[PDB]
């Protein structure tokens, strides 16, 4: 809808939002999987490595890369 463009946080925001810095950082990764990375995050807390152990962690359809 609106690209960037946020304001302070006051009280009781989307997570997405909070960890969005993340969110992108992840889809760079090739981590697409949003309503995984983000549930992830608030799994963590907003943790990217941890998110990313998690995820990887996770054997589900989401994109096998060896080497």
């Amino acid at each position: 809808g609106s690209s960037g463009s946020s304001g302070p946080s006051h009280s009781l925001q989307a997570p997405e939002v909070r960890f969005s810095k993340e969110m992108e950082c992840l889809q760079a990764m090739g981590f697409v999987n949003y309503n995984a990375n983000l549930q992830a995050l608030i799994a963590t807390d907003g943790d990217t490595n941890a998110a990313i152990y998690k995820l990887k962690s996770s054997q589900g359809f989401s994109g096998p890369s060896s080497g």
